[PDB]
């Protein structure tokens, strides 16, 4: 399948070259997979989600996304226009308040929630969690992410936006999950993107158009934007039967575009998420 005039990031993940604007992908499009978006919520009523998104958990007075951040990330995972996996099932878990903030204890509960809740859902092709969040190092946060991964969920987490080594951030620094850095449309490391040996992969993170609350759209930047590219890619690849929740981060690194990014610090992988789709 081909989506013309796609957001640059979608075109990038199906391309061996930057600078193109069509997104190419197998029409299965992540059908039968599930992606949990652990964030500020999802505006499920957005036309872009086509009834495939729903809130399943909140820790605040509402499950609504009063921020936009979670809706944007969800949109990059699986919205019809802005999403990688356009037929996946999206599940919202609101661990961040409408200011974009969350206590680690709440974030940990949300991860353990997903590890269990997936058993209440139909996801024959597998389960992914997208975590565009984090703060300073916490062994407790990392272990929660490790449990979620161990339970059979492909965990994708943001490297962070400090232009620093992601070893000092959580859940970014948890080795067993998939830690995602950010690149821009000219294949440069995003200026804000964390780096380090704990990174597994890069995804499009600078100037990413996706859904927003109020049934709108906007372009914003962050490793928060790169992460759902990889989460969506995982769901897509798992639906194709090419990999599993436990092996998908590795499969994505195996099949990534290699050595194409600039300003990658020595010791950080130079790998860009790629779906290797061949019509």
């Amino acid at each position: 399948a081909a989506q013309t005039n796609a957001p640059w990031g979608l075109a990038r993940i199906s391309s061996t070259s930057p600078g193109t604007s069509t997104y190419y992908y197998d029409e299965s499009a992540g059908q039968g997979s599930c992606v949990y978006v652990i964030d500020t919520g999802i505006e499920a009523s957005h036309p872009e989600f086509e009834g495939r998104a729903q809130m399943v958990k909140t820790y605040y007075y509402s499950s609504r996304d009063g921020n936009g951040h979670g809706t944007h990330c969800a949109g990059t995972v699986g919205s019809r226009t802005y999403g990688v996996a356009k037929k996946t099932q999206l599940f919202g878990v609101k661990v961040l308040d409408d200011n974009g903030s969350g206590q680690y204890s709440t974030i940990i509960a949300g991860m353990d929630f997903v590890a269990s809740d997936k058993n209440n859902r139909n996801c024959p092709k597998g389960v992914v969690a997208s975590l565009s969040l984090g703060g300073g190092y916490s062994s407790s946060v990392n272990s929660a992410a490790a449990r979620l991964q161990s339970s059979g969920v492909m965990v994708a987490v943001a490297a962070g936006n400090n232009n620093a080594d992601a070893r000092n951030y959580s859940p970014a620094s948890e080795p067993s999950v998939c830690t995602v850095g950010a690149s821009d449309r000219y294949d440069r490391r995003s200026s804000f993107s964390n780096y380090g040996s704990v990174l597994d992969i890069f995804g499009p993170g600078t100037d990413i158009l996706s859904t927003w609350i109020g049934g709108s759209t906007r372009s914003i930047s962050g490793t928060s934007m790169a992460t759902p590219h990889v989460a969506g890619l995982a769901a897509y690849l798992m639906t194709l039967g090419k990999t599993t929740a436990a092996s998908a981060c590795r499969y994505i690194a195996d099949t990534a575009n290699k050595g194409d990014l600039s300003n990658i610090p020595f010791g950080t992988v130079n790998l860009l998420a790629y779906n290797n789709y061949q019509a």
